[PDB]
């Protein structure tokens, strides 16, 4: 008995193609390339026969297969591109029931409260050494695996640890003057608490609002303002803005201007109403999902690989071409990319040990009550994992694009699957080289790059990350932004009017009575480059123009100045894209004799203006809270407890607990273990074409080989 | 009958055969050509064909009609391409006006027997004619012209003929101007070298056994107001050597310090400098693959089924929102014109001429071998001419289309440069997205279109695309790859004591060879009519000030606009962190903004890059070319200004390029503007880069602003 092909095969997530002349289906899903044709006997594979008992049947121009079709077919094997793990890798994510086992062994300790919710559940990592043991030589990890249990209890936060090999409690740590992140229930409660207000309901009436079941919250973080701001240090809060629903879909078009409500979580009732004056809520329709608009036609492009991938997957290592990478999923910073090495000739050489997002911050720029205190610590304060997007197939990445799931914990403490959450793609970069002699036959090779691609989204903004493989030995990091814009009610239709001037003055006027207020959006990237070894350490290359000592005609030269960067004081720095920065191994040198190294580009370009620092004086608290926002490159002492730029508890700190922190001390940096810091941004101001939703902006970062090799890395295998 | 894969193959089509579904699938340029052996019918880009005679099978390999192609692929169901019935006037000179053109000028006496032929162009009718015929279709009402210009010996002379009327008409002779490098100046260089016992003598003593295996190679010499040694009305090339060793790479092996002024008109050398013997460099360095065995790779391909998007017609281009004119320039390359973009029914003018301008490769080292080098190889050697084929499938993706180009060689005669150009579709990404909490998700593919150009001069190969996006931005990238010049040390390692010496100017790549630093400066001449020519140039500088509205905050993020009223002030640094816009202070977008373009001379690169000439002001080449050193500059629209080196920069003596157009400072001031982008890198070599340097990119950008009222891919209202 059977069932319909074309049906089953989208609910299964496979493209499916029929050729009317061919008589043939082309299905496509993964690394999986599939050619049927009704009532064959066989059907094809990644290039390989595969025998059908029951062959697919057209029937008055309806497609019907067998109900094991899709097991037999995808689950078959001839699709190699994912290969289960002999050795649990030690870095794999905790498992579902690896979560499900932490959460009860905390709730086994007579201090769990019920309304607790966990903010992170997540491997403690084991010792990065046994770890690379593990990965070059195999030596088994012998100390066994543990989880890290960070819990909020109502407002306090406790930071347990747990040994899931022997089932117990390792340690329970209440962490004073700590806030948590905002989690799932507290966008709910906010909403909830905004519909509870008698008050609130007023406050709304007076600004044109009729419906109050009709306004959409949201939750931002307080920061901090030694007061200023009129809030108690040591209470949950979370401030709320405000938009009306007129059906559209994009509530975020629709500000109810200059009304903010701060909540108390804990209590659960909004400890002040601070009120400006009255906007009209800007009520014009504006959808941006095409509810409006005509589909046009395209013409089909697909990217195909119908022998299959060239990457296989075992479990979560990745051996692509020279590289292996293991690849996994944190709840807060979302992808991590460990124990990286390339394959020199035989032996593979160590790059990276872990690399991922270090922590992120999108602050604005306008001085009025419902913007001073804005800037989301996208990952930090709401979660980045937590809030991946799942991928689109075909849209959000290619057509050949492989698309992993991922488990984390969520806040109450179940495990979550998270569909399409990282994709996987090669792509044709353009030539890899090229010489063209005169008079002689050409030469010239493909370039191909693997992505791994990652989109998280929080509140109104979608953040797209890829991790990008070169062939030859480079790695490129890069942060495309969409999504749509946090605006501002204005009164101005047109910058006519009377009140453009100063409606405009801390952004554009990018709609009638809306306004992109500037922003920018600052990422940076913890990365744990070992190059070839961790005792690493960091050089300076500078271009300069030196006088001609020589004679001849020349006034000038092109030299360099090379010198190290001794300590992490002085490795906090701007980066200027003029010059040469390495991180190199002294021990361990090319066949020139030149240190094998790594050049660390936080600047390799972007779509947007760049950000040069922080757009803040000296003088704010984010500014002074958050040092990682006005250096490019920072590097400091391999720490494992030290991870986050914005540091660890970021909701209403007041002190820099992040990279300021990590470098306070001004620790040696020659010739030790370092980690690397890439903080890259835009300044954002806006304009009309990124209205109702901003067509995607990116930024790019570059790790590339510097003498690492003694040659073209892509020449090939010699035979001689 | 006729064999199907043979004759498939010598029309440069790609045969798939697919056993399972009996399956041909044929596929070149815009043709996706589906047939099965004894069917009546084939599909060419998804619509059914009737065959006259069926494609048969005989012994398992496939015989087709010797009418077949021509049925099957210019059957008219791949509409890649139509005719153009009526000529657009920026349409490049055809092999015929080309012939013709020589004619004219080889009619009249002062016509000298060897003259060769520098450049041969249309002489572009005038630019309001032009946008005219494409916005109104008016016809111009011009006879077709040609700029000749003309190398007598070592002369120029510039001829204007008339192709219509047949007629010549006018013939200057440029003063004191010297003419770019020639091929045949190749070859002289080389027997002259061969024929020098001077020279033979100079290199046996450098260690060299057989003089036949040293390969020449011919450099500008620059000007130094005579301190060169070299006389200024004679022309000249310098000579830098190598040894030929049999793997392929001459560049490997360089002969360092010695160098050989060739007269050109004398045919001999003239000077021959000598400095310290350098062993030359003997290790057997190909980059062929010779000695290699590339990996086992799956296939991947990018198909379109159903044909392309863009449609091509003679020369003109249309895609989705953008249309545009695609001719080819000897000098210079691709040229864009006449680019609108249709918003909802209306062509707005984006662009009326964009193309290279010039470029330099600039060299750091003052050695006796070095000091002097210094390529302009658009200006100096001809871009245009040496355009390198592109490689289908490695240089341009799968799925681009391969256009033909034509010009005339320095002996006048049309030259067909076969897969000049690479025009493709390219997935870049989401085009934007949204998913909100709770919500189904909104996602739209980015498209891109490009157009990809390269050009090979003696050692370096560039990549030029022109990109233009769905949303109405349009990015320029080069890209640079090919084999360094190398310098020959007597250093192995770092480890060695001439090694410091050695690298000061710099980085030891392989054993005995230093990659000199030198610099990469690409220009881009940008004449934009933003929705119309009449513009002005706009500063926005986002800064931070004090807050003065209230509230815990003491900083506020603001702007700075101001207008940009003259050449010299536009003359400038680029700051990635601030805006640049040509704005149309005449038109507005819905929210009262002028419709602009934000200008990005930087957006980014994957080299070092360089943030001005790396010269001291007073070395020459720094004076002569002063369009290294801004990154922005903005001119007067004039027809005859469009080198920023300058019209005859070989051996000028003063800037007659960017520095000469913007001499007297006019007003840009809601007016006719060209852009100039210039964006450059600064090269320090590793090992990774030989003895093949992979590709390295820079980017540029010019997007909407204010343009549109709206995010412009949303598509049409119902
Ligand atoms: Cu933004
Ligand atoms: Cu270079
Ligand atoms: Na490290
Ligand atoms: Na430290
Ligand atoms: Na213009
Ligand atoms: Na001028």
């Amino acid at each position: 008995h059977m069932v319909p092909m074309d049906k089953t095969l989208k609910e299964f997530g496979a493209d499916v193609q029929w050729d009317d002349y061919a008589q043939l289906f082309t299905l496509i899903k993964d690394g999986a390339y599939v050619k049927v044709k009704p009532g064959a006997q066989t059907a094809i594979v990644n290039g390989q026969p595969l025998a059908l008992q029951v062959p697919v049947v057209m029937k008055d121009n309806k497609a019907w297969v067998s109900d094991t079709f899709i097991n037999d077919v995808f689950q078959s094997g001839l699709d190699q591109t994912f290969q289960v793990e002999k050795r649990p890798h030690p870095l794999n994510a905790l498992t579902a029931d690896e979560i499900k086992q932490a959460v009860e062994i905390v709730k086994a300790s007579a201090d769990f409260k019920p309304n607790t919710r966990f903010t992170e559940i997540s491997l403690l990592p084991p010792d990065k050494e046994a770890v690379w043991a593990f990965a070059l030589e195999n030596k088994p990890v012998d100390q066994p695996r543990k989880a890290d249990v960070i819990m909020l209890d109502g407002k306090h936060i406790i930071e347990a640890v747990v040994d899931l090999q022997n089932n117990k409690l390792l340690s329970w740590q209440p962490i004073k003057d700590a806030h948590g992140m905002v989690l799932l229930d507290d966008f709910a409660s906010v909403q909830n608490i905004i519909n509870n207000s008698e008050e609130f309901a007023a406050a709304v009436k007076k600004r044109g609002i009729t419906d109050a079941k009709k306004v959409i919250t949201t939750p931002l973080t307080v920061g901090y303002f030694d007061g200023k701001d009129g809030l108690k240090q040591d209470a949950r809060l979370l401030k709320v803005i405000s938009y009306l629903d007129v059906g559209d879909g994009n509530y975020w078009a629709h500000p109810i201007e200059n009304l903010v409500a701060v909540v108390d979580l804990e209590q659960k009732k909004i400890v002040k109403i601070e009120e400006g004056p009255v906007v009209p809520v800007p009520m014009t329709a504006r959808p941006f999902d095409g509810r409006d608009r005509v589909a046009p036609a395209v013409k089909p492009m697909q990217i195909i690989e119908p022998e299959g991938k060239n990457y296989t997957i075992t479990g979560d290592m990745i051996h692509w071409r020279n590289w292996d990478f293991h690849l996994s999923m944190n709840s807060r910073v979302g992808p991590m990319i460990s124990t990286v090495t390339y394959n020199d000739n035989g032996t593979k050489r160590k790059v990276m040990y872990e690399g991922s997002l270090g922590g992120m911050i999108v602050p604005y720029g306008d001085p009025d009550i419902g913007w001073y205190f804005k800037a989301y610590l996208d990952s930090g304060d709401y979660g980045m994992g937590t809030l991946t997007s799942p991928i689109a197939r075909g849209k959000d990445a290619p057509s050949n694009a492989v698309l992993l799931n991922e488990t984390i914990a969520d806040y109450t403490g179940v495990p979550m699957e998270i569909p399409r959450a990282i994709a996987v793609f090669e792509r044709y970069a353009g030539p890899e080289y090229k010489h063209q002699e005169m008079g002689q036959p050409n030469v010239s090779t493909e370039r191909r790059e693997l992505v791994v691609r990652w989109i998280s989204t929080v509140g109104n903004y979608d953040y797209i990350f890829d991790w990008i493989f070169h062939e030859n030995g480079t790695i490129g990091i890069d942060a495309g932004a969409t999504g749509i814009e946090a605006v501002k009610g204005v009164k101005a239709k047109t910058m006519h009017d009377e009140t453009a001037k100063d409606d405009t003055r801390y952004g554009t006027l990018i709609d009638h009575n809306i306004v992109g207020t500037t922003h920018q959006h600052i990422y940076n990237f913890r990365l744990d480059l070992d190059v070839d070894g961790e005792n690493n350490s960091l050089v300076a290359m500078d271009p300069v123009v030196k006088p001609n000592t020589a004679g001849g005609p020349r006034t000038s030269t092109m030299q360099v100045n090379q010198y190290n960067i001794g300590n992490e004081q002085d490795a906090a720095q701007k980066f200027d894209p003029g010059t040469i920065r390495l991180l190199s191994n002294p021990n361990k040198e090319n066949r020139m004799g030149n240190p094998v190294s790594y050049q660390i580009i936080p600047y390799a370009g972007g779509t947007h203006p760049v950000a040069k620092g922080a757009q803040f004086a000296p003088d704010e608290w984010i500014y002074h809270r958050l040092s990682f926002m006005d250096k490019q490159l920072w590097v400091t002492r391999y720490h494992p407890g030290e991870r986050f730029p914005e540091g660890k508890y970021p909701n209403r700190s007041t002190h820099d607990t992040g990279l300021g922190q990590y470098s306070k001390d001004n620790e040696s940096l020659d010739n030790t273990d370092a980690v690397v810091w890439m903080t890259t941004g835009t300044t954002h101001v806006a304009r009309a074409e990124e209205w109702p939703i901003m067509p995607t902006e990116w930024v790019h970062t570059l790790l590339k080989p510097w003498n690492f090799f003694d040659e073209t890395p892509t020449l090939g295998a010699l035979k001689k």
